[PDB]
């Protein structure tokens, strides 16, 4: 059913009259709104805006600090152990009370140190005593830590105290003495930090060209051992960052003595560095002080303070530089075609330590604008002077970014005056654009994203919001609201000329726009409808996985009156607990229709994987935008081969044609006919412009589409559906703004209100909400914008071949995400223009004033149209980041850049390194694993992408405890070595990236127990019967059944059940069914593991059962401040493991598991059991695992659904859910003969199919990877390009 709602009547429009209007606009002189790009141009932009910063700001004469923790380093560094921390706190100490402080802090660590020493044997027993073994002590009372009271401290050491806990201007960059003082101290750290300190087939590529090349040259310097040494200071920091730790003092030292860390009753740690003077991350002008004793000079620091997200980001600072220098090394023998030099590879690592220590925001902002800074100065004409502005938004405080900016002055006139790339971080010379591109990409993600969203970026937003709200308000006051809602008329646009600006548009030009789309939308109306109707506007809302995932969402207005943050799955549970029904799209949007719209900014704190943008609003928006957006999309795909690229076959055929007709073209001469046979010839040249057109601005009105809707053809036969989208724009244009507490609490606690803020709080009339008109804010209208676009350049290049039709200008244009790539194919007189200029005087003298704009510079009146002609929509070109060029260098790269495809491998590993599940050892393990293939799968070498294997498999087994020589080793509790251990019990898998990813990350268990089997049916080996007792142990431990919505690592042979984080508060309707009615659920409700049901109340027990899934309740509070610090604790010494209905430490399991598997017979079903469980141009070819059987129609999970299908509900949900619901039977009776063949199972038999369908449920999915050539659609084919990639600069074919 779908209702009467009203649309709209068609007024009358015609091409004559805005032909006309261009016709009068173009007979006058318009500005360009690009500036030529020339050296002296961006040098004197450069020096105006230094000079222009260096008066509006307060100069300061004392750069600010950068580095957190400083130290040095003059041997090679030696990792810290419990027995080497003792005797270097003593002799460290022993140093420390030989010296004579001179400051409070310094007079702060004598008296510490002092304390430290005089602490008796016991304290010392239980300072460094695990918590298992910990006693407390008069004086220590916590392990690690030891208490300080006010009696032993001095004067100096209380005001220190008292100073502590009882709490803009800029640097004079436009003077080169300030200049000269930055680069010399960066460039001497850096110095310092480069200085030299005192098998499988992809192994022999490794071993002869990354560790020769980059481990084997990296590893010596002192950056490396900084690094390590860095790792320590900052786990002894994580140690004391605990709850019950940090209300005490602790003293640590490293190297020998020579690096004192004293740490203060800490939220933010606060800490002081005591370290001997020499080479290393040393500022001495930033020092507390320094401390003489003869010919040693001892640097102590100021007490830093350091919040978990910048120490975590330290912590992984290492392995963060050495993946940042590893993808410089790829990026350079990409480039290149050969190995980069000993000098260069270390001053590219000293570069990416000294950035991954010194996480800044003014340095994220730099590097985020240096990525279009760079195109905007290799191209012909842009927005480089607002480019530049940027840069100087906000102060300079410390020497690094003085350093880092005349870095990129001097890059940025050297690109500027070549119009061969100069590298912004070595010497060298680049042959190619997308290097340079790739090495800022690479320094830009080298800074975490939790250091984004402080309160300066939320105010940033808020404040553009309420800004972009209170111009449309004064437009509205002055044009009246009718014309602001409902568009002007063009004889309102020729009498006034004001009313084309943004956030107002033309009835006139959005019907012309959707005639022209219609021009060609009309040859494929019954395509159209199909893909229409094939959205499924009958299927019920909340059973689509878009509509109960973790995202955000905005809940219902409190008591206090403010908006809840809440998550889409939560509404999802809170709409079906009160409803009698699962409502359709259409139904549900009749319910909540005469709701209005509301939204909020995001928390920071419960933000998820999920989440895109800052924005989140509530059920009726996103219904409705559901329904603009299914509409809007299925209309779009049927011109994907010709203006917008999708995905997959059409993802490219849009430019592909667009620029083969402009080469076709412009291979071309014209003629024009001033009079008689004699004609002129004219050279046909190309004007590439790349804009952001699509992407979505707080200035725009959402108004518009109605018209758009209204009179775009969509080959129905009916206007119903058309008129309920029109409605749903309708409903989608005013909503409720809301604050956050966060922002109102800081207005609040100011006492001077700015000008700014006042007008600000003026806009919240009850200090919660306010009402916007017009924007979407951020709402998913990617498609229907993208569409509109198109129409709109379509309607522009109607225009323009009507304005001059014996000219044979040429006009192009593709569309992928917000990029927008146009080709403007114009005209230049051959030989000398005198014929040309004669008959574009003799045309003008005629009447035809509109070709004063064609005598020269052809391309710039056609843009400055075309951007008119879009502007009468609404829609502002960028004149900051939009790029002119003759020719494609910065628009193959930018308009495919933006993908969910064509993200580079660098965030992804450097992602691996953070961001763990936290769920246990194995899932963490699989985690890392999965990201380290899935960076493979984007571009990453080979080589690189098992370096990052090796370091994040490192990190999580120091993480656990599971390294040789450790806690948990495995080896030294079982009778197995550390290769033939099941990853759950401590073992570390294939440790090999080309078997991850063509076999998988948890089929090494299995090949494991194939060995196993085979070896124990064989030869009945006590060793082989081992370790099948272990597998049977890990399965008695804990053998959960697959549901396809848990987010972790699903192990067929069982796993270790680990602690995970326990809420504050646990999530809503998370009680609404017990555990029991659940797990009772789940048992006799198969089917509802692989799809989702579809009736209101086995879907309210399927999503509260989600609700309760460790690995949900892990994502949904994955940026809790409590969540994150319990990742980082050591799980080493522990209990955090489940055994015996207890928690008990690793080891104890390892205990456990040694003694089950000793005294472990083999029985018949265990048997059964085991062998069941054991059987050039880049482009984005996607592949499948092992691919799908031509037979088979419907899709996996419904054939398995289907499969267990037993309650008539069941049945029902997978008929439903089955896109070929008759020929069900047929596809079980192929996959049943399918596994007989390959597998050698029959399904029919009993838990057979429940073992097996995950495997099959793995392979229905596909991957898509990046390849380099002609490598085909085929697992075979990817494999072999895999294999050809393992040398970095020979082929090996």
């Amino acid at each position: 059913y779908i209702p009467d709602y009203k649309g709209m009547e068609p007024i009358g429009a015609n091409i004559e009259d805005l032909v006309d209007y261009s016709k009068d606009w173009l007979s006058r002189a318009r500005n360009f709104s690009f500036f030529e790009v020339k050296g002296t141009a961006v040098f004197e932009c450069f020096n105006s805006n230094e000079a222009n910063h260096c008066q509006r700001y307060p100069m300061s004469r004392k750069p600010r600090n950068f580095l957190l923790i400083q130290c040095s380093l003059i041997t090679s560094y030696k990792p810290a152990t419990t027995l080497s921390d003792q005797i270097d706190s003593r002799r460290a100490c022993s140093y420390i009370l030989n010296l004579i402080p001179d400051t409070p802090a310094s007079y702060l660590i004598h008296d510490m140190a002092y304390r430290y020493i005089n602490l008796t044997r016991e304290d010392m027993i239980n300072y460094y005593a695990p918590r298992i073994q910990f006693k407390q002590t008069q004086n220590v009372r916590e392990p690690g830590t030891f208490k300080l009271t006010s009696s032993m401290l001095r004067a100096e050491s209380k005001a220190m105290l008292d100073l502590l806990n009882n709490h803009i201007e800029s640097l004079n960059i436009a003077s080169h003495i300030v200049q000269s003082e930055s680069v010399s101290l960066i460039t001497k750290i850096l110095s310092d930090l480069e200085l030299n300190i005192t098998d499988t087939v992809l192994d022999k590529f490794f071993q002869n060209e990354t560790q020769k090349y980059l481990i084997d040259v990296l590893k010596k310097t002192t950056a490396w051992h900084i690094g390590h040494l860095i790792r320590d200071i900052t786990e002894s920091l994580i140690a004391h960052s605990g709850l019950k730790r940090s209300k005490y003092w602790s003293l640590h030292s490293y190297n020998n003595g020579n690096v004192i860390l004293f740490i203060l009753p800490s939220s933010f740690i606060r800490f002081i560095t005591v370290f001997r003077i020499g080479p290393g991350l040393v500022d001495k002008d930033n020092l507390d002080t320094i401390l003489i004793d003869g010919d040693s000079q001892w640097g102590v620091s100021k007490v830093m303070s350091i919040d978990l997200n910048r120490l975590l980001a330290l912590n992984i600072a290492f392995e963060k530089a050495l993946i940042a220098t590893a993808t410089w090394f790829q990026y350079y023998t990409e480039d290149q075609g050969q190995f980069p030099l000993q000098y260069a590879i270390r001053s590219v690592f000293a570069n990416h330590f000294l950035l991954a220590i010194c996480q800044k925001m003014k340095l994220c902002a730099i590097f985020d604008n240096l990525r279009y800074l760079i195109p905007a100065v290799t191209s012909l004409y842009s927005g480089f002077p607002s480019l530049i502005e940027k840069l100087f938004e906000r102060p300079f405080k410390s020497s690094l970014e003085v350093y880092i900016y005349y870095n990129i002055k001097s890059l940025l006139v050297a690109l500027a005056q070549n119009n061969v790339y100069p590298s912004f971080m070595s010497r060298i010379v680049y042959k190619h654009y997308r290097s340079l591109i790739s090495e800022v990409t690479t320094c830009f993600f080298l800074f975490e994203k939790g250091l984004h969203g402080n309160m300066n970026e939320e105010a940033k937003i808020h404040l553009e919001t309420v800004e972009w709200a209170l111009k449309f308000r004064e437009k509205e006051e002055k044009y009246g609201e009718s014309l602001v809602e409902n568009g002007y008329m063009m004889w309102e646009l020729r009498a006034n000329a004001e009313l084309a600006e943004q956030q107002l548009y033309c009835q006139d030009a959005i019907e012309l726009a959707a005639i022209e789309l219609n021009k060609v939308l009309a040859t494929k109306s019954s395509v159209v409808a199909n893909s229409i109707l094939s959205k499924n506007w009958e299927e019920p809302y909340f059973s689509q996985t878009r509509n109960i995932s973790l995202k955000g969402m905005s809940g219902q207005v409190q008591e206090d009156g403010h908006l809840s943050s809440s998550v889409t799955i939560i509404e999802a549970i809170r709409y079906l607990s009160n409803s009698r029904h699962n409502p359709s799209l259409l139904k549900l949007y009749e319910e909540t229709r005469e709701q209005k719209a509301m939204a909020r900014i995001v928390r920071k704190y419960q933000r998820t994987e999920a989440d895109r943008g800052f924005f989140i609003t509530t059920l009726p928006t996103r219904c409705r935008l559901e329904i603009i957006e299914d509409y809007y999309d299925a209309i779009a795909k049927n011109i994907s081969e010709e203006y917008i690229s999708y995905g997959g076959e059409k993802k490219i055929l849009a430019i592909q044609g667009a620029l083969e007709k402009a080469l076709r073209w412009a291979s071309g001469e014209s003629f024009i006919e001033l009079s008689n046979h004699k004609f002129i010839r004219m050279k046909r040249k190309l004007m590439y412009v790349s804009a952001d057109a699509t992407k979505w601005s707080p200035g725009d009105n959402s108004a518009k589409f109605r018209r758009f809707t209204s009179m775009l053809h969509n080959g129905l036969p009916n206007n119903k559906l058309k008129n309920c989208v029109i409605d749903a724009l309708k409903q989608v244009y005013k909503t409720d703004f809301f604050m956050s507490r966060k922002l109102r609490n800081y207005i609040d606690s100011m006492e001077s209100l700015d000008p700014h803020i006042k007008q600000f709080l003026d806009f919240f009339p009850d200090g919660h909400h306010g009402e916007v008109k017009g924007n979407w804010l951020q709402g998913n209208l990617n498609k229907c914008s993208s569409l509109f676009g198109v129409a709109m350049s379509l309607l522009f290049k109607q225009v323009w071949t009507n304005l001059f039709p014996e000219l044979d200008c040429f006009f192009e244009f593709a569309h992928h995400s917000d990029d927008a790539l146009f080709i403007y194919g114009y005209l230049e007189p051959v030989d000398d223009g005198t014929d040309w200029f004669l008959f574009v005087s003799q045309q003008i003298q005629a009447g035809h004033l509109h070709w004063f704009s064609v005598n020269t510079e052809m391309w710039k009146s056609m843009f400055n149209l075309h951007e008119h002609i879009l502007l009468l929509g609404s829609i502002k070109i960028s004149p900051k980041k939009t790029t002119v060029s003759p020719t494609n260098a910065e628009f193959l790269s930018t308009f495919f850049e933006g993908c969910a495809v064509s993200i580079p491998f660098v965030k992804i590993l450097l992602g691996s390194l953070s961001d763990l599940p936290g769920l246990g050892y194995f899932d963490d393990l699989a985690a890392a694993q999965s990201r380290c293939v899935k960076a493979l799968d984007l571009g990453a070498s080979p080589q690189v992408a098992q370096l990052a294997v090796a370091l994040c498999t490192s990190k999580v087994e120091r993480l656990y405890g599971t390294a040789p020589g450790m806690v948990n080793h495995p080896a030294a509790y079982l009778q197995v070595k550390h290769t033939d251990t099941p990853i759950p019990l401590g073992g570390n898998g294939a440790m090999s990236i080309m078997e991850l990813a063509t076999a998988g990350i948890g089929m090494s268990d299995k090949n494991l127990l194939k060995r196993a089997l085979l070896g124990y049916s064989h030869k009945r080996q006590k060793s082989m019967l081992y370790i099948l007792g272990l597998f049977k142990f890990l399965m008695k431990l804990s053998d959960e059944t697959f549901q396809h919505e848990r987010l972790g690592q699903f192990s067929f042979i069982g796993k270790v059940q680990w602690k995970i984080f326990t809420p504050k508060s646990e999530f809503e309707f998370a009680d609404m069914y017990t555990s029991k009615f659940l797990e009772l659920w789940s048992s006799q409700h198969v089917t509802y593991d692989y799809i989702i049901p579809k009736g209101r109340d086995n879907l309210l027990i399927y999503l509260v059962r989600k609700l309760n899934d460790p690995s949900i309740v892990t994502a949904m509070t994955m940026q809790s401040p409590l969540q994150l610090r319990f990742r980082m604790q050591a799980k080493q010494h522990m209990k955090v493991c489940r055994l015996d209905g207890e928690w008990v430490t690793f080891r104890e399991v390892l205990a456990a598991a040694n003694s089950f598997a000793e005294n472990y017979s083999a029985t018949s079903q265990d048997m059964d059991l085991f062998q069941t469980l054991t059987s050039r141009a880049k482009v984005a070819r996607t592949f499948t695992v092992r691919e799908k059987d031509q037979i088979i129609q419907n899709s996996i999970p419904a054939v398995i659904g289907y499969k267990f299908a037993v309650t008539v509900e069941e049945m029902s949900d997978v008929l439903d859910t089955a896109k070929f619901p008759d020929s069900l039977s047929v596809d079980l009776k192929t996959m049943k003969d399918g596994v007989y063949r390959e597998l050698g199972l029959d399904i029919s038999l009993p838990d057979v199919m429940k073992r097996i369908a995950p495997m099959l449920y793995k392979s229905s999915k596909s991957r898509v990877v990046i390849v380099q050539g002609n490598v085909e659609g085929t697992a075979e084919a990817i494999c072999r390009y895999w294999l050809k990639s393992m040398s970095l600069v020979k082929t090996i074919r």
